[PDB]
């Protein structure tokens, strides 16, 4: 007798650190071509974007390389190819560290409710994210998704039989956590660590500047759940 | 994430597994055309050639399976084979190689859609693949065959294990359970192992596998497993 039941969270950068590591990646990816370009001069032209083969670690260093390829007029050297094959795999080796503060919040969230992990990448090396987290354990329902639209979020909920009244999601993505979510009748917390289409005054969301709050923000969720 | 099956009475076999990658359609035939598409580039630097074994055998274990992986590690190849001496402009071939395996036409194979059907009317079907989910995903899509498989299930490894796993979530024993595919390693002998029942259809002793030559050979071949199993069970 309760009004939320499942809370959802994402991984990259909300349960474990992602970007930071793909900001490194992009800084030694800009030191290979400082040896060829001119990048110091706003007129470069990135586009990067473009060539997104994918926004994961492998989709990264092929648009790496088709980019660095097309910016070089293919002068870039076969050794440097190399160099950038090599970030992408040093990108995928990265072992995740987890975010402070996420299992004391997902141990506390899961003494009330049930959780799932629904994250949105290319599937082993969302797996191997999820191994090396040590955050299998308190999870045992996980889903990786090739995409977070309402749709996505809606099958998954339909796997738990359970209407989306009834679910939380946290993220750090008011686009691609919060607002899908809220889309299909749900509920968000935010976590922030692409316009996105969430209402300023969206009274089913909370803010919470970090994962101490979860568990607080989670039952203020489901009180509102109650009256409303 | 699969959800339990409701199961009839008056059968044993409950549902059936197929492969998708050359078994409901034609998917090595493209991976051939990128190796000698491949091989036809390193053609302009050396007199294909399998360091890429070499290279695919290490990568497994950080790409998984799937024509993205395959692409880097032909980068990584290349650039070994050819001595760094590869143009930036023939890696730009190797991509496009691996950026048309990605999109690659999925045609489903001859008689597969009848022979889906035919079981669907009588079991429970799922598709269980491994490699990118993504990729899948899209080949399901393209392939015309979506309305048979809602259930459908991409997994990083076909083991034992996984297996198991997926059968967990349909809440179904492995008795319960036939799998389609074309690789006796990976489709057919993990089921076998945690003692559920295979149909091996090569893409050109056991008794609980049949080998089938042609789908249209898979709904008898379901039927006479489940014939089988309800003797047993
Ligand atoms: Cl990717
Ligand atoms: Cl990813
Ligand atoms: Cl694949
Ligand atoms: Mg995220
Ligand atoms: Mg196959």
């Amino acid at each position: 007798g309760q009004a939320i039941q499942l809370v959802g969270f994402d991984g990259d950068d909300t349960l474990w650190k992602s970007e930071d590591y793909y900001r490194t990646a992009e800084a030694d990816f800009e030191a290979i071509l400082s040896g060829y370009l001119d990048l110091g001069d706003s007129r470069m032209q990135q586009h990067l974007l473009a060539v997104e083969f994918g926004y994961g670690a492998k989709g990264m260093t092929l648009s790496m390389i088709e980019t660095a390829i097309e910016l070089t007029e293919a002068r870039i050297e076969a050794r440097d190819i190399q160099r950038i094959v090599e970030i992408g795999r040093a990108t995928l080796q990265h072992p995740v560290e987890v975010i402070a503060g996420v299992r004391e919040a997902v141990a506390a969230i899961a003494a009330d409710y049930a959780v799932v992990l629904i994250t949105k990448g290319d599937l082993f090396h969302q797996e191997q994210k999820i191994e090396q987290s040590g955050l299998s354990d308190l999870f045992p329902r996980i889903e990786v998704v090739s995409e977070k639209d309402p749709q996505t979020y809606a099958r998954v909920l339909s796997e738990f039989d359970l209407p989306a009244e009834r679910f939380v999601m946290i993220g750090n993505s008011l686009r691609s956590d919060v607002e899908p979510v809220l889309a299909i009748g749900g509920w968000g917390i935010y976590t922030p660590y692409q316009d996105h289409g969430v209402a300023a005054d969206e009274p089913r969301l909370r803010e919470v500047p970090d994962p101490s709050g979860w568990p607080a923000a989670v039952r203020a969720l489901d009180a509102q759940a109650g009256r409303q």
